[PDB]
Order: structure tokens, then C-alpha cells, then sequence
């Protein structure tokens, strides 16, 4: 036995008054009270670190035991006390935190101390289980203290076996938890690693006297043997004597901000966008200033200016949702649902990481595969349509009760609604001006607004997810794009009539029957994979190829056209809000050259499009039309033209493309690993290796297209239906959440729901079961309200008085194309489930006793949410 077991031993013989009075004795503490004051009532500004642990970090760092620069990793990231505090140090530039978080362990916390933006924690990665990569600062923290010291013993060195790997990439700086140094086996392994990998182990004075912890730093080069007897002699000799105090620092304080960041940032041309960047720092003269220290790596910074908060993190539960669906009140996948955080903070943190890239100009030669895939599709969808401009009159009676003004400037700030400025002169007073600049070569206005969408997802750490960014610019720009561009959505230039492989227009109710459609043909497996990020993957040449339509044109739409898009579309400045120094936000002004907006007035149009062409590329790919060498230089285009021309609508009508989503059923099962050309042009596949061949579906039931999957039910009659499914959890999740907004507000939003899974999801039983319930308990002559889906599919059949079995036989029996036989159904009793299994597979929860117990007193708990609701209103029962 070493003067470690001793000590360890002589602790375990302790009791809880020695143990309690020895703790703390004699140590260096940090007065953690009024971060913990401030962090439990909630600031994220004002600079206090989220944990104890930055303060050890720091006192090494200062001491020269640690020298931190470039890329860090924070292993057992915890709280993230580490990464925070090295987002400060000078020479850090990216920061990345790993932890496994979950039941029992410290999430992630958020928090805005000076350089949150270089921070990226990533919460339930369970470090035993990952790769190793470069890196140029290595900090690990991971020891669970034992009783017994065999036990940290074995912990210790699965730790120090694990942290080899990372160790062989030839890390700069590292500082590593040693738990238990103390043993014999442990200074043996400590002394092999210390020659292997150097550095020294070093005590802190800030660590509590019941552990022998010590720390693996780079910049220490003492003796391994000398340090932990040395420290044993430390805690040995605390043991004995009198109590002594502890001596008190005043915590470390990371201020509050965002740190600046290398560029690459793309010159703009100014000629461009100058005069509205004028006009915008005019506008606001009196608090414009450039932040030497915006975060924005791959767009242009032109200045701030201060500006009142927008956006909201909150996410209310509806009571009648939540009290008809007790057995989901356990369930994890459907308890974690809620709304996503636009606050500037909420919507920052996903824009740092998931919009502010810039993906690499493509090869020439794929250059000039995509302009002949763009020139010939485009004249393939012009065969027998014809670009027009569109009109006052056709915008006027599209402009519907929910679409917002965007009025960034003075001129545009003077009506409440948009259907109150499409009736005002002086709108069309704005529009005519704007218009006579983009006839004259400039432009004065056309400005994006960018923001969060707040959408119902699963959280992550815990809390509310961040927002996904949407733009999209004030309501007399929409119009000019509407004017120029418009005509590709009014005239269906994508629907599946005229495009071929797109399906715009149709509903979540007849994908299924193109997808079985897709499956009769003979090829391969259905390769669905989604682009990670579309619409930061629309290079510069993809605008270029999709401006290609403005050769299809007369001459003065033709122009129109062409000042939009090379004003609009190829230059963009956007507005967005940014949490600055002191807890106050700030209005920035930037602009990039080479994304589509979610908000164009053609986006839907334009993607649908560029992704029919990137599938038929790749299907060349497939089918060897195309080399390895073909993307530096093409050789022999004529390869290309011929092959189109071949089987180019042959390939088309083997897909089935809405937007960023799309489903291709190719020749052969090649189409897995044309990875060359996707790659090359930025179109980087969802969830894989970049390299790892792509994997299909051989059942067309189970392929993934619009969220949804889609099944084919028979009826009791033998005629037959192809439904949409889903994971029954994203549905009641969805379902038990409100966006802000009485009780009656939150009921309808309730009925909406439950009529929607009587239309879409009648196969679920469970679903059918709590529409029945939902809409039994609610006033039947209560009007739905609220949204329930976002998809372009959810036409919204559902938000109406009308009786249910009406409008299923309407959707499914009267207009479907689909059903030859009229003859509709009578009762629900005749309409079918999925299969059990199918069922049980997507999230069913028959069976189980819970549910069962929830179906049989539903009745009861019906009448419990009358109750709840109102007890005059006049109620229905649609349960039998
Ligand atoms: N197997 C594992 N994989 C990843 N993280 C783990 C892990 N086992 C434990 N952890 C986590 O690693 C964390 C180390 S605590 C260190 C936190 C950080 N240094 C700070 O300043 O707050 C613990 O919270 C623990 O929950
Ligand atoms: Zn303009
Ligand atoms: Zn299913």
C-alpha cells in the first residue's frame, strides 16, 4: 500500500462529522453565490460562469500549465464551464463540447458570456462510444468518485484508455482528469503515458480535500511519482491538526457579447446594394456603428444599430390535449415537443452554426453539366407554357388574412395590415418608384428581413430548441417578384403535369399513389435521401442556371426579371437582431451573394427545379454517362445532350420532387454511390458519411417523403386508398403544444387538431380514439382556429364546421382521382386501420394496459374536459 491507499483508506474509516469538518479544509474556494442566485432567476448575460470547474481551468491556465489555442474540445463537457471560459482566451478560435448529459447527468447550459458564438455543445454523445479527431486543444473532465479505489482504479484507466486515441493526433495543449493517480498501477500506466505523450500532473489547490484528483497538463514537466506522493503528503497532513480555514476568490467573470471571427467575407459589390445600405444607415443615423466584433464568418458586416427586442421562447400546454392523452404524459418522444426559440439569441445560435456557411465554387466541369441540365430542362417545361408577368389584380386576390407588410423603411411603415396597404394608392405609389429604379438600373428597397420560425420541435439540453431562419422581403419588393417570377407557381410550371417528376400543387392525401406509381417501374431500390440545409446549398451557378427562364421571355419581362434576380436574388442584404454587451440587442446589417431565401416568392418553384436537376445529374452519374475526370473538364458534352434527349423524361417520371424533398427510383442500385458529382456540388446528403453509398428502401411503403411514409389500406368493399403516416409521438407532440394563445383560444386549436387526424391519420387508432374524444369534448359549434401543420401539403381540409365524414368521402371518395368507384362510405366503422403491426411499428400503443384502461374510462375523462371547458355549451358524441 502507497501514501495514496493510506489516504484513501483512512477516509473511508471516517465519519460524518470527521468527514463533513475534513471536506473542505484547508482548500482555495470561488464565492459561487450569486452565479447560482442569477443563473437559477435566469440572466444569460452578465458573465458568470455556469459551474465551479471554470475556475479550476482558469487558475492552470494563468499558472502556464496550459497554453490554449485554436480548435478546443471540451470531453465530459457537462454544464460547459470549460468551453465557456475557453471561448475567451485570445488564441482560441473554435470550441466544441462533448457530454452525455440525460437522466442523472448536468446538460449543457446556455449562457452569453463573451464568445458563446465559437461554442458548441453537443449534449447526449457518450465519448466511450466516439471517434477520436484533430484537434489542437484536448481538455478532458470525466471522474465519478467511488468508494472503493479498485473502482476508480478501472474508471481511471478506461478514461486514460480512451483519451489515447485522441492523444495520438498530436494535440498542442491538454489538460486531462485524473481521478485516481494514486495507486501502483496507476503510477506505472501514468509513468509509461507520461513518456509516450509528456506533460505532468499537476494537484488544485481549488479541489476538495475527499479526492485525490489531479490534472494531466502539457506545460508541467514534474515527476510522476514526486507530484502524487507529494500531494498524498498534502492530504495525509490535513487530516491531522486543527481544522483550518479556507481561503476565498472572487470568481472569474467572462463578460458578455460576441467575439469577431476570420472572414471570408465575399466583396459585395458595392454598386449593388450601396444605396440601400445608405438608405438603412440614414434611417437610423443616431445609433449606427460598426461591431468590431460581429460573428459573421461568410457574410459581409456593414454596421448595427440599436433595436428593441422581437420573439418569443415561451411554450404554453393545451389543457384539453394534455388531459385527454394521460398514457403520453410518461412518453419522452411527445413530452419533449414544444415551440423553438426566435428570441435573437435562440435564432443566433442555430444561424452561426447552420447559415453562415459558404460552400466551395463546384468544378468546371460540373459547371457546365448543370448549365446543360438547367438550359435543357427549362425548355422542357416551356413546351407548352409561357412566361407573363402577373398583376395588381391576381396579387390583390392572392394576398390572404395572414401575410405580413415587412416594412423596413420609413416610405413602407404606414398601414397595420397587408390587405389594408393593397387597397391604399400610395402602396402602389412605392411600387411604381421602386419599379422605375429597377428599370433604371438600381434598386432602393428590395431588403430582406430575416427572423426565427417558431415551429414545434424536440428540445435539445433539455430546453427549447433554437429557430430555423426565414427571410423574405416587405410587401412591394414580393410584389415585383411577384410581377417578374410569379408566373412559374400560378401557371404550375413545376406540377407533375408539366414537370414531370414534381408533384407541386398536390396534397398529403395522393403522394402515396405517385410513390406506388414509382415502385411499378423496374430499377433499383428508392433512394430518398434529404439535402442537409438546401437553402444554404443554392450556389452562385445555381442562380445563374435558374436564371435561365429570363431567356424564355419577351424583352421587358425579360429585364424585370433580370432586375430582381440580379438585384434581389444574386445580391442579398438582410436585417437581423443580435444580442450585444450588457443584455440589450442590436440590429445588424449584412449581405452574402449566393442563397435562396425561405421566403422568395419562387422558392418552392426554383428548388423544386434545381433538385430535379441535381437528381438527373446524379442519375448520369449512375448510369456511367459521366467520369471521375468529368468534373475538372467536360469531354464531349454531346455525352450529355444525347443522353437527355434519350431517356432525360424517362428518368423524370422516375421521381417525385417537392422542394428540398424528393424521392428517385433509378435504373439500378449504382445511383448508391454516385457520390462524385452530388458532392462536388454542394448538395451534401443528410445523416451519412460523405463517401458511404446511400441506402434505399426495396418496400415503397416505408420510404420517407414529406415527413411522411404512405401505406395502402383496403376498404371493407375491397376498394383501396393510399394513406400518409407517421410516428404517432411528432403527432400528439405537435398536438400538446400552443403558441402563446382563453381557454376557448386553446379548444378550437384543439377540434383543428383532432379533425386533422380524422381526415389524414384515421388509421391510427389511437388517433381516431382521441379525435373522437377531443371533438366530443369540445362545443361543436366552435370553430377550429390555429395552424396545425406547416407542410404545403396540409391544404387544410379540416378547419371547418362541417360534418367529418363529409369531407372524408370528399378528399378520399368524390375527388380522388385515384378512385374510380363513387359509391361513398356510410359509416366510419367500414373505413380500416393499418395492419397491427404497421401500427404498433410507427408508435401505436395498443395493448398496453395503460392505454387500454385510458380507452375504456375516455368516456368519463370526456366529461370531465365538458366540465372543464363549459357546462352550457352544447356538446356531441362522435365516440360511437
Ligand atoms: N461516459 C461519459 N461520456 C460523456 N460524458 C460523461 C460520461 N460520464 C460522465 N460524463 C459527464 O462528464 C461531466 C464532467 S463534470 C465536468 C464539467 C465541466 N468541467 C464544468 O466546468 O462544469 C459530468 O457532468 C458527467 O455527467
Ligand atoms: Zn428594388
Ligand atoms: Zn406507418
Amino acid at each position: 500500500e502507497t501514501l495514496g491507499e493510506k489516504w484513501k483508506a483512512r477516509l473511508n474509516q471516517m465519519s460524518a462529522l470527521e468527514f463533513y469538518s475534513y471536506k473542505k479544509s484547508g482548500i482555495t474556494e470561488v464565492c459561487r453565490e450569486e452565479a447560482r442566485r442569477a443563473l437559477k432567476d435566469g440572466v444569460a448575460t452578465g458573465g458568470h460562469a455556469v459551474s465551479r470547474g471554470s475556475a479550476k481551468l482558469r487558475w492552470l491556465v494563468e499558472r502556464g500549465y496550459l497554453q490554449p489555442y485554436g480548435k478546443v474540445v471540451d470531453l465530459g463537457c457537462g454544464r460547459g464551464g470549460w468551453s465557456y471560459y475557453a471561448a475567451t482566451i485570445r488564441k482560441v478560435q473554435e470550441v466544441r463540447g462533448y457530454t452525455k448529459g440525460g437522466p442523472g447527468h448536468e446538460e449543457p447550459m446556455l449562457v452569453q458570456s463573451y464568445g458563446w458564438n465559437i461554442v458548441r455543445l453537443k449534449s447526449g454523445v457518450d465519448v466511450f462510444h466516439m471517434a477520436a479527431e484533430p484537434c489542437d486543444t484536448l481538455l478532458c473532465d470525466i471522474g465519478e468518485s467511488s468508494s472503493s479505489p479498485e473502482v476508480e482504479e478501472t474508471r481511471t484507466l478506461r478514461v486514460l484508455s480512451m483519451v489515447g486515441d485522441w492523444l495520438e493526433k498530436r494535440p498542442g495543449a491538454f489538460c486531462i482528469k485524473v481521478l485516481c493517480p494514486y495507486t501502483s498501477t496507476m503510477m506505472e500506466t501514468m509513468e509509461r503515458l507520461q513518456r509516450r505523450h509528456g506533460g505532468g500532473l499537476v494537484r488544485v489547490p481549488l479541489s476538495r480535500n475527499s479526492t485525490h484528483e489531479m490534472y494531466w497538463v502539457s506545460g508541467a514537466k514534474s515527476n510522476i511519482i514526486k507530484s502524487v506522493s507529494t500531494t498524498s503528503q498534502l492530504l495525509l497532513g490535513r487530516m491531522d491538526g486543527p481544522r483550518r480555514p479556507v481561503k476565498y476568490e472572487e470568481d472569474v467573470n467572462l463578460g458578455s457579447g460576441t467575439r469577431a471571427v476570420a472572414s471570408c467575407a465575399e466583396a459585395p459589390n458595392m454598386k449593388i446594394i450601396g444605396r440601400r445600405i445608405e438608405r438603412i444607415r440614414n434611417e437610423h443615423a443616431e445609433t449606427w456603428f460598426l461591431d468590431e466584433n460581429h460573428p459573421y464568418r461568410t457574410w459581409a458586416y456593414h454596421g448595427s444599430y440599436e433595436a428593441p427586442t422581437q420573439g418569443s421562447a415561451s411554450s404554453l400546454v393545451n389543457g384539453v390535449v394534455r388531459l385527454l392523452s394521460k398514457p403520453w404524459d410518461v412518453v419522452t418522444g411527445v413530452t419533449g415537443i414544444a415551440m423553438t426559440d426566435t428570441t435573437p439569441y435562440g435564432q443566433q445560435r442555430v444561424f452561426k452554426e447552420k447559415v453562415d456557411t459558404r460552400v466551395p465554387d463546384p468544378q468546371e466541369g460540373t459547371r457546365q453539366v448543370m448549365n446543360i441540365v438547367s438550359s435543357w430542362l427549362w425548355k422542357e417545361l416551356g413546351k407548352r407554357k409561357r412566361p407573363r408577368v402577373c398583376t395588381k389584380e391576381e396579387f390583390i386576390n392572392k394576398v390572404r388574412s395572414n401575410a405580413a407588410l415587412g416594412a423596413i423603411f420609413e416610405e413602407e411603415k404606414e398601414w397595420k395590415t397587408a390587405v389594408e396597404a393593397v387597397n391604399d394608392p400610395r402602396f402602389w405609389a412605392l411600387v411604381d418608384r421602386e419599379r422605375e429604379h429597377h428599370l433604371r438600373g438600381e434598386c432602393h428597397s428590395c431588403v430582406y428581413n430575416m427572423m426565427g420560425k417558431r415551429e414545434k420541435k424536440q428540445g435539445e439540453f433539455g430546453k427549447a430548441k433554437g429557430s430555423r431562419a426565414i427571410w423574405y422581403m416587405w410587401l412591394g419588393a414580393r410584389f415585383l417578384e411577384f410581377e417578374a417570377l410569379g408566373f412559374l407557381n400560378e401557371d404550375h410550371w413545376m406540377g407533375r403535369e408539366n414537370s414531370g417528376g414534381g408533384v407541386e400543387g398536390l396534397g398529403l392525401q395522393r403522394l402515396g399513389y405517385i410513390l406506388e406509381e414509382m415502385n411499378r417501374a423496374p430499377g433499383g431500390k428508392m433512394y430518398a435521401d434529404d439535402t442537409a440545409g438546401w437553402d444554404t446549398r443554392i450556389s452562385k451557378f445555381d442562380l445563374e442556371n435558374e436564371a435561365l427562364i429570363t431567356n424564355q421571355m419577351e424583352e421587358g419581362h425579360r429585364t424585370l426579371a433580370l432586375a430582381v434576380i440580379k438585384y434581389t436574388y444574386q445580391n442579398k442584404v438582410v436585417k437581423v437582431l443580435r444580442p450585444a454587451e450588457g443584455g440589450k440587442t442590436v440590429m445588424d446589417i449584412i449581405s452574402r451573394q449566393d442563397q435562396r431565401g425561405s421566403g422568395q416568392v419562387v422558392t418552392y418553384a426554383l428548388n423544386t427545379f434545381t433538385n430535379l436537376v441535381v437528381q438527373l445529374i446524379r442519375n448520369m452519374e449512375a448510369e456511367e454517362v459521366l467520369e471521375m475526370q468529368d468534373l475538372w473538364l467536360l469531354r464531349k458534352p454531346e455525352k450529355v445532350t444525347r443522353w437527355l434527349q434519350s431517356n432525360g423524361w424517362d428518368r423524370l417520371k422516375r421521381m417525385a420532387v417537392s422542394g428540398d424533398d424528393c424521392v428517385v427510383k433509378p435504373i439500378d442500385d449504382r445511383f448508391a454511390h454516385a457520390l462524385r458529382f452530388l458532392n462536388d456540388m454542394g448538395k451534401v446528403r443528410k445523416d451519412t458519411q460523405e463517401w458511404k453509398p446511400s441506402t434505399g428502401w426495396s418496400n415503397w411503403e416505408e420510404v420517407p417523403f414529406c415527413s411522411h411514409h404512405f401505406n395502402k389500406l383496403y376498404l371493407k368493399d375491397g376498394r383501396s386508398i393510399v394513406v400518409p403516416c407517421r410516428h404517432q409521438d411528432e403527432l400528439i407532440g405537435r398536438a400538446r403544444v400552443s403558441p402563446g394563445a382563453s381557454i376557448r383560444e386553446t379548444a378550437c386549436l384543439a377540434k383543428s387538431y383532432a379533425q386533422m387526424w380524422q381526415l389524414l391519420y384515421f388509421h391510427r387508432r389511437d388517433l381516431r380514439l382521441m379525435a373522437n374524444a377531443i371533438c366530443s369534448a369540445v362545443p361543436v359549434d366552435w370553430v377550429p382556429t390555429g395552424r396545425t401543420t406547416w407542410s404545403i401539403h396540409g391544404k387544410g381540409e379540416w378547419m371547418t364546421t362541417e360534418d367529418m365524414l363529409m369531407v372524408w368521402n370528399r378528399v378520399w371518395i368524390e375527388e380522388n382521382d385515384h378512385m374510380e368507384d363513387k359509391t361513398p362510405v356510410t359509416k366510419w366503422t367500414d373505413i380500416p386501420y393499418l395492419g397491427k403491426r404497421e401500427d404498433l411499428w410507427c408508435g401505436s400503443l395498443i395493448g398496453h394496459r395503460p392505454r387500454t384502461t385510458w380507452a375504456e374510462n375516455i368516456k368519463d375523462t370526456v366529461n370531465m374536459v365538458r366540465r372543464i371547458i363549459g357546462d352550457e355549451e352544447k356538446y356531441m358524441d362522435y365516440l360511437s
